[PDB]
């Protein structure tokens, strides 16, 4: 179940065309280690449950109508949730082909489906703004239906937000780099490494990072789109350099500038200006980290913090709810 | 690197290399007095002290150092660094003591046999008698008061040690090399990869140990030390805990996890960090005493989500304590 | 590599960078006095003067002269390089002085001015007037004896340089940036484009001209400058060739050969490869006075077998007449 | 025609299993560009006498029978030459594979065709030694046929060399390294780069070295066989370096040993030592070459001279033709 990306799991449907049914737990009640939203393919060719739902799913394909799996988790080896089986038909499978290209884009989607109370999948859509949406949804706007939705009469609705790869920009190809680039590779972030020093940017080095752009970071910034929503991380070992890209970064909208160094080094990089507003120095959680290594985990463990922290205050479409 | 993988490569390639050590740290630096650095002849570099543009003027002393055959203290204003950039500096408000030592046919040697001593699992104390133009008179690794060996002609190194300055005289420089940290996980399901790449690239020895056999294929955990396929029980039995290791329970299924906490309850540990909920934890202790250094729910509480997030908090919060627990628990104590 | 590509070099990246020119050499050495090379701030060298561990010292050197903004002249003993390297050094008798210059504002504006005048065609006379303690005083880019441009305050750059000490004082340095040598290949056959890609990597403008259009295509030459299809005649008539030029005729077809041959016969060339044997450039003169300059059979005797030799054989002969000609026939011989 | 090396033309008809006929100038008289024993493949699917021998090489593949052909090469355009047509028949792929691989093993291959007065291939073989041979022939000793061939009254009789691809072994990856391995790669040599220093070793700069060994020359010379028809090439600018490159080849049988630099300098690297017998210092054709670039080609000039001069004294089979 929960062990592979959404953006991962949706990737999984373009190279296939192969019969594939998707399970979603849409609710959970009392303790289970799969929380509410977690999702798996089965494809048609480990665990009690996951058997079952493998003869569930073949079930689903060839009847090609969703089901809701209850399970009652209730054994003193943790083997009540509701599992959904739906069958990625051609309607869905263009559908998530779709997803996945916004995802790509950097765009996050809001899913809603709405379920009977037999736990079949009635309509469902996949929302994008105000007015724009996508899917097999018959019933007005999206968005209207669900701020509408009554109290307890209307709990047959379940939301999802397939949010996009966040990307992490690296300011900086030290030999202190490496480490950072694979543990936010491996947590789920796009990494874009950059460095004005070829030497130091050959692949070998970085094989995970997505992108590796050799250039000043004054030419970077003119090139290379830097998206509201995303993570940068200032850590060249340059004064000059640092204040260069920093001044730069200053008066654009950014979710996190974090800087390598103390904060009397960045008073003195902003000689002379406003500091931006989700300025980081010193970078990372304070865990008293030493050596590459270690503030490599420091500084992923802000960022997980961070993004974890905010989704608490349902940043992506919050402000559909409000008004 | 890890003092362990950076005494590996001197065991390896055999090729002149000259050892940077940070000997003396005043106000702010990348890296800690002790931090050590390999300059080689094939241009390079094991580890880094700065990440500026000192690695540049170091490897040009490093040079020197190899020809002459002869130690040397560099002193290094990292402030006032536009002496040594095409640009400002490193910016950073410090100054460094680098000791360049050649590693020598003697000097390779007594290395080599300080390696063998931590694979061994037994800790070296080092000792440098520094001259006062910087230059290295004497120099021991010391295993007990009367043990010791390496470049030292006057007399006990413990009792010159003991019988310094006061809270050591500049002449005198010491390092602890011991060996790696342990990490004893229990479980291999799909969520302990992550935890054994990244508490392997910080520097920890990993040891795996499950009683399903395919969940332990070595492709899944290629970082690992040791993969042990048993029973907990019997894993408890037969491998040895010490005090000084750390403990991860992550198996996912409460009888198990509830024989592995009982069994470790009394035995004094460093950390033990189990997989779940306080009430989970508190129906695994079912009324016992808790241990000194439970830690229920693992890793830092930075609501991460997935066994990749779930990693990185438990490797922080394993750095965490390493970094914060009193640095007056060193295995030499004993001798002062 | 060429004057005009490190001058190309130049007008590209636009970041920090101090030249380094070989003033003076004693001795042996791999490069000549005039060779130069780029210090960049991204660690990255635009060609070489030794090859060893000489450009090591001239990085840091390179880094020192940018933040100073003020010019160097650097002498190395390549002998006594045992004072630069792990091992005992560079090995070569020989003592060079390497002169490094910040490529200031001012600097790079005259060498885009430099590179301009060589894509114009016009070669440009270059003078630097050195201090005592080496570093530079004036230095002028001249065109004619009235016409010159660079940091050049006192008089008259040209008349500065004939009332010089001698064979020169030795606080003058001279340097001719001259255009690439011109090499007109008359043929597009499947052994061409060797030809092309090894003359046009040791620094010649080549120009491809066939007939054939297919042969023709970019793609089978994307190292030559200028492709153009046309009869012979055509292209003699409307392409002009200077007496400076080199001329290579290997259509494999003996009227079109005998066209450009009778063409180019009472025209002054520099030189006349025509591909094929005695007895063949025999028949195609047809009793006419042979060129000055004609190679049959063309290349050195080295016994090549396919393009790919022939090639090499060719491009060898061209060098080996580009250097022993006598160097007493420069643009700005008429100055002087 | 004359093109395309012997060993990239064997090599081409291993991956096919395509229908193809291959032709081979047997004789030539009088004014030619194309020299006797010249190859080409003609593959069932520019000039006036390919445009002809592409419509014989169809007939010759219908037929699966062998034929010359003879053009009067007679004309005032450049447009008498005898042709070979052979159908490359499964038998005849099995034997040019054969060859193949005794050229990648670095073994040349004496080839012999003993023809019919009419043009037709009556026997052919492919000899390794005084007895190792293979192919068609079912007369004899190929090599004791061979040297009992009459003065006049036998000459239906064709032959030539397979060589192998020739070595270029270069001990240092400096930048004045890189054009060498070009101009060397081109012309047809197996061109292996080896230095101690990683950084100078990255693929990019050598991209048309067929092996880039990141080495001490100690460790090298120990690990890498050095065959005694390779060629080598110290320049390293290092003299401990090309001192201990040296010292190991001084007792090794080699072909060639050039180093870069003055004859001072190569008297200097062999100090208290006895010279090799083909060493040449300065190394290059004395061309007064200047850069990287021109010494390059002063380097593969004389390779190609030693190579064709040493190819007048039989070298690799004239010992089968003495005694
Ligand atoms: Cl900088
Ligand atoms: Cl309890
Ligand atoms: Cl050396
Ligand atoms: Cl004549």
């Amino acid at each position: 179940f929960q062990g592979m990306s959404d953006i991962e799991l949706l990737e999984t449907l373009a190279g296939t065309d192969q019969p594939r049914v998707m399970a979603t737990i849409i609710h959970v009640e009392g303790s289970s280690y799969r929380k509410e939203g977690a999702m798996m393919l089965f494809q048609e060719d480990g665990g009690c449950l996951e058997t079952d739902l493998t003869i569930k799913a073949q079930k689903v394909w060839q009847e090609q109508l969703p089901r809701t799996v209850v399970y009652d988790l209730s054994s003193e080896d943790d083997l009540t949730i509701s599992v959904l089986l739906e069958p990625v038909d051609l309607k869905l499978r263009q559908h998530l082909k779709r997803v996945y290209d916004y995802l790509c884009a950097g765009k996050s989607v809001f899913h809603v489906k709405k379920l009977s109370t037999s736990g079949a999948v009635l309509e469902y859509a996949f929302i994008l703004d105000e007015s724009v949406y996508f899917g097999e949804w018959h019933s007005g706007h999206p968005v209207e239906w669900i701020r509408k939705i009554d109290e307890n009469e209307e709990p047959l609705m379940f939301t999802h937000i397939y949010s996009p790869k966040e990307r992490l920009i690296i300011f900086g190809a030290g030999p202190d780099v490496p480490p950072l680039v694979t543990f936010a590779s491996n947590v789920g972030f796009y990494t874009v490494v950059t460095d004005w020093r070829p030497n130091q940017c050959e692949k070998h080095f970085f094989p995970d990072a997505d992108e590796i752009i050799v250039d000043f970071p004054a030419d970077f910034l003119r090139k290379f789109l830097i998206r509201p929503d995303d993570f940068v991380l200032i850590m060249t070992h340059h004064f000059q350099k640092d204040q260069e890209i920093l001044h730069f970064l200053l008066e654009k909208e950014l979710r996190y500038i974090g800087i390598l160094g103390s904060k009397e080094r960045t008073r003195r990089l902003l000689q002379n200006r406003k500091p931006p507003d989700h300025l980081y120095s010193p970078v990372g959680l304070s865990i008293d980290a030493q050596g590459p290594e270690e503030i490599a985990i420091s500084i992923v463990a802000q960022l997980i913090q961070l993004i974890r922290s905010r989704k608490q205050a349902s940043s992506p479409f919050s402000y559909l709810f409000q008004p």
